[PDB]
Formats: C-alpha cells, sequence, structure tokens
C-alpha cells in the first residue's frame, strides 16, 4: 500500500493542523490502523494511533489532542494542542489489519509549522 500526504500545512493561531492521509489500494471494506508519528532532528515519536473500520469511522476518541474521521480512501486528521515547540514532520503510517495479508505503508510526512 502507498500512503500519500501533504507536504506542508500552516497550524491556526490556535495550534491547530488538519490534513488528509490517503492510502491506496483500498477498499470500502478495509480494517486499518492510522499512527500519526512526529520526527524533528531524531527519532520519530508516537503521537497517537486509532483502528478504523466500515463502521467505526470516527477516530481517536482516547486521545484528547488527535480527531481524525475515516471516508473511503482517505483518513481526514486533526492534530490540536500545538505549540512552536512541535513544529515538525508528522507522518502518516497506515497498517492493513483486514482482510490478510498484512501491509504497512508510511506517509512522505506533513511539514506542520506552529507559530505562537
Ligand atoms: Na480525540
Amino acid at each position: 500500500i502507498q500512503v500519500t500526504q501533504p507536504s506542508v500545512v500552516l497550524a491556526s493561531s490556535h495550534g491547530v493542523a488538519s490534513f488528509p492521509c490517503e492510502y491506496s489500494p483500498s477498499h470500502n471494506t478495509d480494517e486499518v490502523r492510522v499512527t500519526v508519528l512526529r520526527q524533528t532532528n531524531d527519532q520519530m515519536t508516537e503521537v497517537c494511533a486509532t483502528t478504523f473500520t466500515e463502521k467505526n469511522t470516527v477516530g481517536f476518541l482516547d486521545y484528547p489532542f488527535c480527531s481524525g474521521t475515516f471516508n473511503e480512501s482517505r483518513v481526514n486528521l486533526t492534530i490540536q494542542g500545538l505549540r512552536a515547540v512541535d513544529t515538525g514532520l508528522y507522518l502518516c503510517k497506515v497498517e492493513l489489519m483486514y482482510p490478510p495479508p498484512y501491509f504497512v505503508g508510511m506517509g512522505n510526512g506533513t511539514q506542520i509549522y506552529v507559530i505562537d
């Protein structure tokens, strides 16, 4: 599977950034685990993760600072609570959890600029 996302996003004055993560090939019947990772000058750290299905389309309910809805071939992500120090590259990881066989893909990352 191939994962794509926009190259850059400017966060709002309220520290909110939204962007889509798309994967392919896709079917409406897929079950997918989506993780958002952050990269700065070093390792990629996990920000939030959720699992979506055909029926379970509203994700990240257990993270106050991530939201996401699953619509066909893409997840529409929103990250909140951002501060200037949070400027960095935000990568989508998409795992196809059902049906088998398993696949995992990484997006190229969306650079999020946050100005205080
Ligand atoms: Na949330």
